């Protein structure tokens, strides 16, 4: 071999060093993303258990008795109710003053900006269907004033990775229909089945 | 009077040969109480704590 | 190092990308398989309550009381009973005429092409054991006419992952044995036990 | 996870790093083709079934806004009567969707012309040409439709 | 990157396709334990119900009423008493010549090598509690004979998993407490509660 | 990468530069032997087995 030769040896190297390999923080956002599936299907057994028992749907998450564990990464909101949201911003978690509709996320583990004390996600890309003509607001629908209560309506909001914009999902008592979006699938969801309405591993920005 | 799994503190029912309606709270539920059905006043699985 | 050595860098690189894996498409259908177990034993649980109270076993879902949650990908059967098999191809489920021995794959969420509405199985790799000569008719037997009936019989049709062809479950009062095949397993089946009569994670096409 | 296969990048979840070279494309429905010609990526309006050319660090003229690769040179074998249009195949209505069908686009140093790859999940075999190879492909395998090492010019 | 770090990976997954994980099979003996459990709350139901209506405790397994399902892994010992334990051993039961004090292991379905005739288990590791005296003999102690009888005692003995050893249980009318050992825990047993004097989850061998 | 060698040199990627004063057979297959005649390279028809 000659100079030529060694010189395109050594191109090849420096070639190799800025690869374009694929993008696999998209991978692990992927993989992040199941605590709010696991989670949100959590909130729907509670849920139902709660009914069975007591002939009605709860607005607050103390009495449905759903709490995820520490480092959870995502907000969970039961409810529309007022009521603070279980601010997670210490080691001692703090003695509630009445029912907590939302819980906050873990932020003891995850910086102080990174706090979502508001967990209520996207809505706009979730379509009930049938007759009984459900919402989209958040909690027991239509009021919790009619015991035989229709199907509840949850959702979570969450972060993946370093997306400086969230991640949310819906679960319904109720079946319903995904839209095609920039940052959403289309298709139909049963009742009980998580739905993410916004990605983040999709899009970052004001895509929705 | 009793303890579930590790709280320090306790839950508390009460059963009543009577008519009664609960008070919502950050350890119990609202609503009407028939006669001979029990009550949690305090559940301790919602709360640890200072917290009735 | 040299040519060769990048080279053959470059060539192992190309081998990986065209390595060859476990097939975990069979690692998922089996996965998907757990909604027939548990679908069958809570009908086993439901038909003996309605024994109990009623003296009796019963030919139709109704009577029974049960009925799988939305999003369930197998067609059950309770009996061969004439009636149709309360379709589930909208979020509404419609108002039945009479009642319904067999309940249809939910093809709201699945797709129109994906229906069943006769999922009757396959029941040739399933021998009774016993010497009360129990049939491989699904439903009652030998007649609901009996009232007290020897064990009932019934089963679930459905597909799993990209399979063209569909994996048949039978579920028994009575005990049984399976045959050796290319889409079964050998052994004893005890009475309330679901059997797989055709698996179709095994195989894909005329193989029973 | 889903019982069907996407015809759009974004739900997938799939994206190369910055400085591609190649442009890739899932499926041939309507979409724009995720134009990489800045330093912020844009916001998608829609779902994007091609992903282009990373144009900003290899120049504006290099830029591959509809990365389609050629398939002439691609056979589908097997008795399910595969297609070799790209996307979910013989369409994403059935849900047990038949294996899909993509590929890629690019350019290899100072060729004027591209080369194109294909990954099916169905079986198929290459054929023989000026810019390609011949034997069988297994699903999962990519293939070089055409190299553009092996040629330049009108050679398909 | 060049040739040490491509056979870097190739070391990397070698090493991952014999990562030492967690034995599980442990958990699946965990899970098959329950039998033992529901089946000896059972026995002891069963046995209240009959001094009740009778005023004494059987030491048969006919007159209580007890037998469980098919495919129960397990046998069960209700007496020291003479007689044969019931073998399953084929699809139909056979007919009792007499009354039965033990109920085999069901060998029509887990093969002919795991049968369990004799499902005596070992009582070392229970000691009764209180100035009543009991014994650890199984059945209804001090003797039938007494009407007014003191508390029963009975138990179970299977095999969890390819354990070449058992497992055995115990439940008793009256209080005792566990001894700590290789193959049990230590602490106070209420009366009514099922007790596990060797698990075969723990240890397998000579250890008791 | 493929496991298996090549009759033709267009699928190797072997090719030398201009000015060689050689010519390279890596088969005896049937083809044209890339006649190197002009300026431009003609097109292919199918694989080469020799470069002239």
């Amino acid at each position: 071999f000659t100079l030529i030769e060694l010189m395109i040896v050594v191109a090849i190297i420096g070639i190799l060093a800025a690869i374009a390999i694929p993008n696999f923080i998209k991978f692990q956002a992927r993989s992040k993303q199941s605590e709010a599936k696991t989670n949100l299907k959590a909130l729907y057994t509670a849920q139902k258990s709660f009914f069975s028992e007591k002939d009605r749907y709860s607005d607050f998450a103390n009495e449905i008795g759903f709490a995820p564990e520490r480092g959870n990464r995502y907000g969970y909101r039961v409810s529309a109710a007022a009521g603070d949201c279980e601010v997670r911003n210490a080691a001692d978690l703090p003695v509630p003053a009445a029912g907590v509709p939302c819980i906050s996320n873990d932020s003891f583990r995850f910086g102080a900006n990174s706090a979502i004390d508001d967990p209520t996600p996207v809505v706009a890309r979730f379509v009930p269907q049938g007759a009984a003509g459900w919402n989209t607001t958040l909690g027991v629908q239509p009021t919790i004033a009619d015991c035989p209560n229709c199907n509840f309506f949850a959702g979570a909001r969450g972060n993946a990775d370093n997306e400086a914009t969230f991640d949310d999902w819906v679960i319904a008592g109720f079946e319903g229909s995904g839209q095609v979006g920039p940052c959403s699938e289309a298709g139909n969801v049963a009742s009980g089945t998580p739905y993410n309405t916004r990605n983040d591993v999709a899009c970052d920005g004001a895509a929705q």
